[PDB]
C-alpha cells in the first residue's frame, strides 16, 4: 500500500550535458511540484534534466539543501528538494515521514525505483545496523541490499516497529550494501514552509 503509493510519486530523471546522459536518478515527490532528488548529482550543472520524460532546463526549477548540526563539522544532507515551477502536482506524503522512530538490525527496508535503466522496480533488505533517526550515523540509514546506480533519490521505506514510514532517500550503494539519506517529517515540513 504504502510502497504503490510512493511508486506513483517516484519519476525516472536523466541528467544531459552536450547532448549525452551523463547520469540518470528517481526523483521521488513528496508535495505539490517538489521532489526529493540526489544532491550530488544535483549540485552540478546540466545543459538538460529530463522529468518523467519531459525536457527541462534549470530555468525550470529551484534546488534546496538542507544541512544539519553536528560535532564540529556540519552535515549537508544529499537528499535535497527539486521545485518546479509548473507541472502536474504530485500527491502529498509529507505524513508518512517520521521524526523519531528506531530501526532494528536486520529489520525490513524495501527501496522505491523509476529510473531509465530498470523502470519501475522495488528493491528489498535489511537495516545493516540498528539506527535511530535522533529528532552517529546523522541523517544517514545503512542498510543490505542489491543496488545499482541509478537508484538514487528512490525512496527508503523501514519499520518503525510494526509501522512502516518513507526513511529518506537512496544515496549511493555498491557489493550488497548501500544507505539513504534521512530525511525527518519537519525538515520537509520547514523546507515547504520555505
Amino acid at each position: 500500500d504504502l510502497q504503490k503509493m510512493v511508486m506513483g510519486n517516484t519519476k525516472p530523471v536523466e541528467l544531459n550535458l552536450d547532448g549525452k546522459t551523463v547520469a540518470i536518478c528517481c526523483a521521488t515527490g513528496v508535495f505539490g511540484t517538489a521532489y526529493l532528488v540526489p544532491r550530488h548529482l544535483f549540485a552540478e550543472k546540466y545543459d538538460k534534466i529530463m522529468l518523467d520524460g519531459r525536457a527541462m532546463t534549470d530555468s525550470d526549477y529551484r534546488v534546496f539543501e538542507f544541512e544539519i548540526k553536528v560535532k564540529g563539522q556540519d552535515m549537508l544532507s544529499d537528499a535535497a528538494l527539486m521545485v518546479l515551477h509548473r507541472g502536474n502536482k504530485v500527491r502529498d506524503i509529507t505524513k508518512h515521514f517520521r521524526d523519531t522512530a528506531r530501526m532494528k538490525k536486520g529489520t525490513p527496508v524495501v527501496g522505491v525505483v523509476n529510473n531509465a535503466d530498470v523502470g519501475r522496480l522495488i528493491f528489498s533488505g535489511e537495516a545493516l545496523t540498528y539506527k535511530d533517526i535522533v529528532v552517529t550515523m546523522p541523517g544517514l540509514f545503512a542498510y543490505k541490499a542489491a543496488t545499482r546506480a541509478g537508484y538514487a533519490g528512490g525512496a527508503v521505506l523501514a519499520k518503525d516497529g510494526a509501522d512502516t514510514f518513507i526513511v529518506g532517500t537512496h544515496s549511493a550503494g555498491g557489493n550488497g550494501v548501500g544507505y539513504c539519506s534521512c530525511v525527518s517529517r519537519s525538515m520537509l515540513q520547514k523546507m515547504k514552509a520555505h
